[PDB]
């Protein structure tokens, strides 16, 4: 019925905000809108690893299933440039982890259930929102009502909330699709993340736990992605090996081949009156470890710090005059990503021993 | 009225490049103008050098004033990442040149005057345009008129033309300003382009001809850029040296300090009926050699190639069905830039001896 | 497998284009993406009536169910202005008809089945489209393929096609919702359409066949619309009667009360390479007879005329150089609507004897 | 630096109205300027007259030069629809006034100079603004600075301020241009405002003081507007008479013929942190008395009322939580205009005797 914070969306990013607030005393509601290696994985960078540790779920993730990488090798299909480095050259214990998204989500979901100030509502789609001066009024599809000082949108692109607040995102078609799959290679990957640049973007081999398995991200024209998805495994395996310059010898696909579109989503606003948005902007694709849930987790970390400060101070956590501090940080950061000025830093990041 | 195949609106570097590039095709072209170490310089990459060589102005540029660089060194203010390489390690004769924009423009402007199929009109601001099915009707402010099969917008962001065709750009504030200036350093730069990444973007030292002068690009918050522009030279020199990790020893600013905003400009369209746009999109700032006039020059090179082809085949160079090939190419390229997938290729680019 | 024209969407507007092309020789595909008085009705104006007659379905509509209105009365809740006129004062046999949308759709659907050059595909959602230079390639969700010289989007707002062609609409929230319902009144309506202007927009009583039934359009704040929808019938009936200045005596609601949002949708483009869009723009709400399916039917009429001309001439009906003629007409018209310069003309329109 | 409560950017009619309207509140206000029948006139409706009367400049306007109209007659070039009424039929003393914009502006400018809590700064172009949590920092081009609790943008479309706050307008080309001119007619206009609808929009005859002069608004295609602007007076006069169905007999143009574009400007936001915008949105053209400076004057009236209230209650007049009340009102009004639901009310509006 009455909460401080209502989080719309119960994905990794929304759960991370909810888990993050625990200890603050804020009453939080999250409203939802033995298995083999899942096909969707992320390259979890050093800043996300720090967040997950602060949240108390990183060790749960490492114990379930996680693949640590220690080296990086990047080159170009048509020209002579290369970047090659390892954790040791920079005083790191490791560069990052390759982790299944469902593993991360599960760890955060369990933690959320164990958090005394979090209420998870599982059938809880929104029907309406009224943006009152002093509080927000949320009506769920069952007609039940909920009041909040602050609404946090963590539901994908947040189209619905952004529409209600009249702060739309700008969508940008990146004209290429990404094919993903699990590939067994002849040579071991040696816990090195590898990527080759080419005319239709990138081809990355992300090392998994099995010394001879990688999960790939292969960007292609939408047409070529479709061809590669529908090809015989022999055609596919040969095309992949050539695209990867035979770097790990023969390749054998070992999973379904899935394709999804690549897009940018750019925000002129990350907040309004009693509204803050996380996880919905998307800028660069490369470096893979600087984006996806890593960007959303950075959104989450910064929102968490700001709300904890405001709440400490007895301030109204929903007022735009304070939320604009979070927004500014997010916009500055988005700009550095789009300007190409953030990629280098994320590429070379890692965790100290 | 005067009748041409192509009317290029804007006589800056990119528009002049298109006009010069078309020479030899037989297309009648009109260019309508709408309006010491020089402080505005570009890092001219290998693809731009190739174009300028095809156009016959590169040797002119080299003879006037140009600074060749052979090495690259990039690092991070807060971490241990670094990229460091030279031309020889990749079979190149050089990586790029630091060139004043005004030198490039003069070289193109002279070449344009020497081109038999180009008419340069100055001043020739536009008052109106009518987009007929078969030709375009251009009215200048003096009331003189011009017909063209195809209009090419090469006038900055092309706001006027884009408004008339109802295909606006999306503007994106990059929340940081760039300070530029000529800096004398204690240590010689050894013809290495250097750049450090930091919390407010980049700081690049672009080597000039004088062994101890660099032109910088220092991105900063708008407030800090203002403070650095207005600081005493001693405060500025000290802040810069620290920002650059003392990499070339003591720094002494030797010119005016100029500041300008960093922005993105994104296009859903690069063409319409009897209209093609060059030089108005802007994506990444880093790498510097991949952007600015380098992006505009690639727009130019691709438009030139497409129009020469269409003209050779007797096709109507103004029909959108044929211009969308050019558009598709620029959009695919825009996408790879914004997605972060093009920067690497441009960072490592260079010129082959042969 | 191979058609001239593929119409994406089989609603009233898409069917009207398909029926309209009949006689041209164009091969057309339409791909879909004893009952009481339906709650959704339109005020069909004189230009739509002419279209439907040219299409050969108007008499089918009149024989099924249609309500003819002969007079108009408009006034203001707070001030003294009024517009009052009838068909006779202007030499008309009638001003318009109130017709159920499902009746119109049914008539057009039957006509489409009887049209030799139309193929209706009922399970036929789109999966992909490739915009080739010479033709378009449409892949349906069953994986079957279809080629077309021209694609016509007639699927609501056409978000999907507009996204693929990168020509998005601009959405504008009109900040009010419309409540609709069937109302029995004490006084007969005398086949007069009535509307009162008020602080939250309009309240229109559209006369139905039964001399004492009207279908209403009541625009309200989203909150008040919700209140009115959920109110007891007594509260509702009293609120309505007051809002309508008791013009037809006591009111008794006789149907479900439905609410839907009011929005504008503005197009910078109505065509691209091998693509034309109908039925997706939306400008004014008042006059009701100038908008809704009336706007879409005018889109349809103009596209039909242009494609018939092009086809006569042996021209490539998909080339933007020709489609931009249709686009220009649509944009000029949209502008006159938004500028407030078209409403008067539609308000006073009617059919000559 | 100078310290004020409210800094109004733009010294046009709307900005001056806000400044004058606030007098009596105790708020310190700064206005920063950014830059015969006169040809630009407005149909000043009853709500605008009410505001101008509250501000104490309406009698000044009436004494200088103003044309009162008592009747309205609207019809259609191609059909038999018509609207025809007078003030008396509705209990009004008059419907509206046709007034030169320059007369309204001078009256407001003088009143502004007579207002003890207003400082007019001329010239005072902006160079920069910093949006601090507690106050705004304004830097003028001369380098002088100003702090304000609230910035009010009243400078045309407010592009600069809207860009800085990242809340851009949506621009919409209305595909037609308006030709304006002073026309002498054979028959007297009898203080009736007249308008005919036609295929390219409207043609309005706005009555002036002289019994046989009207100021017109003739919307046309851009091409036809150009042809009418450049035609001989005999061709123009004949075309106009036909377009007006000979309603006032023979027409004789008596001034320059000026053309300008018709456009819409739509706002998703009218406020942000320490920022409120007036006068920059534009929706319908018809009815004429409902739009133009009438829309800006309603923005002003509502902003004035809200700020006086906030100030009376000791609230921070710059916080978005309080400005969103004003915003909500302007957006609801914008919506009703674009939806076609406001025009009727404005068409029939007028002033009560008492
Ligand atoms: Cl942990
Ligand atoms: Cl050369
Ligand atoms: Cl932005
Ligand atoms: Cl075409
Ligand atoms: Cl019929
Ligand atoms: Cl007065
Ligand atoms: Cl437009
Ligand atoms: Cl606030």
């Amino acid at each position: 019925q009455s909460v401080d914070v209502a989080i719309v969306g119960g994905g990794m990013v929304g759960l991370a905000v909810a888990c993050g607030l625990q200890g603050s005393g804020l009453r939080v509601a999250v409203l939802e809108q033995n298995a083999p290696p899942q096909l969707r994985v992320s390259a979890i960078n050093a800043a996300s690893e720090k967040l997950l540790t602060r949240l108390g779920v990183w060790q749960d993730i490492l114990s379930r299933r996680a693949s640590c990488y220690h080296g990086m090798e990047v080159w170009d299909k048509d020209s002579f440039g290369h970047i090659s480095f390892d954790d040791q050259s920079m005083g790191y214990s490791h560069l990052g982890h390759i982790v299944e998204n469902s593993v991360i989500h599960y760890a955060l979901w369990n933690k959320a259930h164990q958090s005394s100030d979090i209420t998870l509502l599982a059938p809880a789609e929104l029907q309406q929102v009224a943006w009152g001066e002093n509080e927000t009024f949320l009506t769920l599809k069952d007609g039940s009502m909920l009041t909040a000082r602050l609404v946090i949108g963590a539901d994908g692109a947040n189209s619905w909330l952004r529409n209600k607040a009249d702060i739309p995102l700008t969508f940008w078609d990146y004209q290429h699709h990404a094919l993903v799959a699990t590939i067994r290679t002849e040579e071991p990957h040696d816990a090195v993340a590898r990527q080759v640049f080419h005319g239709e973007g990138i081809l990355a081999f992300l090392p998994l736990s099995d010394p001879h398995l990688c999960s790939i991200v292969w960007s292609l024209s939408p047409e070529e992605a479709q061809r590669m998805q529908q090809a015989s495994e022999d055609e596919f395996n040969r095309a992949l090996n050539i695209a990867f310059d035979n770097r790990l010898g023969l390749c054998k696909v070992e999973s379904a081949r899935q394709v999804f579109p690549l897009t940018g989503r750019y925000a002129r606003q990350f907040a309004s009156h009693r509204l803050a948005l996380v996880g919905d902007a998307a800028h660069t694709i490369h470096p893979l470890a600087g984006q996806g849930v890593n960007l959303g987790f950075m959104d989450a970390a910064e929102l968490i710090a700001e709300l904890k400060r405001l709440h400490r101070q007895g301030k109204d956590i929903g007022q735009y005059i304070y939320l604009r501090r979070y927004e500014r940080s997010r916009k500055h950061s988005a700009a550095l990503m789009l300007a190409g000025m953030q990629g280098f830093r994320d590429l070379f990041s890692g965790t100290n021993p």
